[PDB]
């Protein structure tokens, strides 16, 4: 696909196929074989491709303070919006009924499984594609019209993937493994009680297309200082995930992270050490760098320089471009 793009850029770069493909960020990374044939019939053929429909799904519990700004941010850009309420005790449903009558409201007991609630929306959705957003997110106005173009180009090339907008924390931390959107063609389901993500039902990990969409995330802003509250909820769920895979370094990391967020640094260090130990021979090393960086932060703060040296050396070996290595090195000499 990077080849096809290089020629679409060269050979006349004002085709609607050119623009729309440029919404995709990590094109260089997509390695499945697309039979390059002739950019001419490809350009022309795109013009007649169908513009897929997209459902926007929101799972909600007690979001009175936020749901209106959230829905105002998505009200223009989706064929269908489904809100799945877990029997809120605040006035969440009534705000939606009043100000967003075209939103479909469905109800479902919370079962302490974020993947169950999301998959419930997938069952209810009638569009060709789904995109999930949370009540403490804002969909950027600059996204106007783009999410359907993304889905159009992906259907065109029959790319099986999930789709990640950039999500910006209040901190300015920018995430690109967010996996919020995918085609509703019976291939992808959410898996996990917490920290859930959409998996092929053989439980393999879909390719992740990063796209030039932006979503703001207010949910850990000190405006609402919900930090410790959301954290205690998630750690009870992370603990269940860990029981089922007590050697999984990803779950060990998330548990350590949440112990740390709950001012339990002692207790975090042991889980992070075991996570880092188990990551060496693990296939999905996505959070290996975050485990190392967090552990080095904790050891540094506790003046445990001897152990900090051990993990900083591992950090720099595995991730020589890590932007945090120089900081730790400067703090101990
Ligand atoms: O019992 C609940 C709790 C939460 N939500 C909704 O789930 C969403 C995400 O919950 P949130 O308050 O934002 O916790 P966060 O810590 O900000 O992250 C979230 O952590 C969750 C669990 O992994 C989410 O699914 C992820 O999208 C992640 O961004 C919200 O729209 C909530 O209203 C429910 O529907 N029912
Ligand atoms: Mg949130």
């Amino acid at each position: 696909l990077s080849d096809i793009y290089l020629e679409l850029k060269k050979g006349y770069a004002d085709s609607l196929l050119y623009s729309d493909l440029s919404l995709l960020v990590n094109i260089m990374e997509y390695e499945k074989d697309i039979d390059v044939m002739s950019i001419q019939s490809l350009v022309a053929g795109y013009e007649k491709s169908d513009t897929p429909t997209i459902t926007c799904g929101i799972i909600v519990y007690n979001e009175s303070k936020r749901i209106k700004k959230c829905l105002n941010s998505v009200k223009d850009d989706f064929n269908e919006i489904i809100v799945l309420d877990s029997y809120s005790t605040d006035d969440t449903v009534d705000i939606i009924k009043c100000d967003f009558p075209d939103v479909e409201i469905k109800y479902e007991k919370w079962k302490n499984d974020f993947s169950y609630a999301r998959n419930k929306i997938i069952e209810y959705a009638t569009s060709e594609w789904i995109y999930f957003i949370d009540a403490d997110n804002l969909y950027s106005k600059e996204n106007k019209g783009k999410i359907a173009k993304v889905a159009r180009v992906l259907e065109f090339f029959s790319i099986d993937c999930v789709v990640s907008p950039y999500i910006e924390e209040y901190t300015g931390h920018l995430y690109s493994d967010t996996r919020r959107m995918f085609r509703l063609n019976g291939k992808v389901k959410f898996h996990g009680k917490v920290h859930e993500e959409p998996m092929n039902y053989n439980h393999s990990l879909p390719f992740n297309f990063i796209v030039n969409l932006k979503v703001y995330h207010n949910g850990y802003n000190p405006s609402e200082n919900n930090i410790k509250s959301k954290t205690r909820r998630n750690i009870n769920l992370t603990e269940e995930m860990l029981r089922l895979e007590p050697e999984n370094p990803k779950w060990l990391f998330f548990f350590g992270r949440e112990l740390h967020l709950l001012d339990k640094d002692e207790e975090a260090i042991d889980y992070l050490k075991k996570s880092i130990n188990n990551y060496k021979k693990f296939n999905d090393q996505r959070h290996f760098i975050d485990a190392l960086v967090l552990l080095c932060t904790l050891l540094l703060q506790r003046n445990n320089y001897v152990d900090l040296t051990l993990y900083l050396d591992i950090l720099e070996t595995e991730y020589p471009r890590c932007v945090d290595v120089d900081y730790f090195r400067s703090a101990i000499l």
